[PDB]
């Protein structure tokens, strides 16, 4: 008999990873984004009249929100479990992952900004059959003609697209962007994000432009920041109170504008549970 | 017709001045007065 | 820990966890000042 594996393993250092947190995502209309800087928090877009050359009187105005989350850590837990790995570190890095998140859900479904509310009248498009079929991509594709930059839906709407290519005898072609494959149609490529609503089926799928230099879609952050952990990120610390709560601040300012009416098109009533029975 | 006054003063930036307060006085007395310090926050005359 | 001092080991040995006491000190800012 010798020495056995549990106690020799008493004497041994496991390799501790960080909280691995399954709710993050590749968040990809966050990046494909441009984002313009706001100097004092108002946005204002002015416009030609009825497009002599006469501008309207009253322009909207994007004002900047705030979204605010106190991170609250025990002063013993961080002064005592910091090695190898900061406690307020880590607290703080999936509190601000959690925020992104929802930033880009409100950049999808806000109700002041946000993508899907406000798209204009004759942009909206409606689908034929309720399966998202190249026909109804290419009516999309008709909308924002002049130059498209991505399609974006929910993963199971790019599954549908695929599955009626598929029953066609398209193949869709496929590109490589930031070490990922993505489907595409007519060279605008189909983006996923799980943020899009999906109700019963029933999703939508958005075709967007984007820049400033074109009159599309352009998000807007607030440049300056105390603290300035990120683009219109900030982390702040709060204090300390009687019971040796370390309190953190974290604020993210954000918005977003569609220039031209024209730059943003949304086909409806997708409908994403049907499939072919295959017979021959 | 050409293009408007309002509507090409949407493109103009006003000049905005700090908020003004109309109780702000000279208040001459506490610029006429010698002021001397006190160290510890206790003044004994003798 | 030796087990019964083959050299074994006792696979549940004892972990001490650091404790941590608080004080909170209240000073007046008129006092500390003045």
């Amino acid at each position: 008999l010798a020495l056995r594996d549990v106690a020799a393993r008493q004497l041994a250092n496991a390799t501790k990873t960080v909280p691995q947190l399954r709710t993050i995502t590749p968040r990809w209309l966050v990046r494909l984004l441009h984002w313009t800087p706001v100097e004092a928090g108002i946005y204002r877009v002015n416009q030609v009249k009825d497009a002599f050359v006469d501008y309207i009187d009253n322009p909207r105005e994007y004002l900047l929100s705030a979204v605010n989350t106190v991170v609250d850590v025990h002063t013993r837990i961080s002064d005592l479990y910091s090695n190898p790995h900061d406690q307020i570190r880590e607290q703080l890095r999936l509190t601000i992952e959690i925020m992104k998140e929802r930033q880009e859900s409100e950049l999808i479904n806000s109700r002041e900004y946000g993508l899907l509310n406000n798209v204009a009248p004759g942009q909206l498009v409606h689908t034929r059959n309720g399966a998202p079929t190249p026909d109804d991509l290419d009516e999309l594709l008709i909308r924002v003609w002049k130059e498209p930059a991505f399609f974006l839906a929910h993963p199971q709407a790019i599954a549908a697209f695929g599955r009626e290519c598929t029953r066609r005898g398209v193949p869709p072609a496929t590109v490589s962007l930031f070490g990922s494959s993505f489907i595409t149609w007519r060279g605008v490529p189909l983006i996923p994000s799980d943020k899009v609503p999906l109700e019963n089926g029933k999703t939508k799928i958005l075709l967007l432009r984007v820049g400033e230099s074109r009159q599309g879609v352009v998000g807007l952050y607030q440049p300056n920041l105390p603290g300035e952990q990120g683009m219109g990120l900030s982390v702040r610390f709060m204090g300390i109170n009687r019971k040796a709560l370390a309190s953190y601040l974290v604020s993210l300012y954000c918005s977003l504008a569609v220039l031209t009416d024209d730059a943003l098109a949304v086909l409806d009533n997708v409908d994403v549970t049907q499939y072919h029975t295959y017979r021959y």
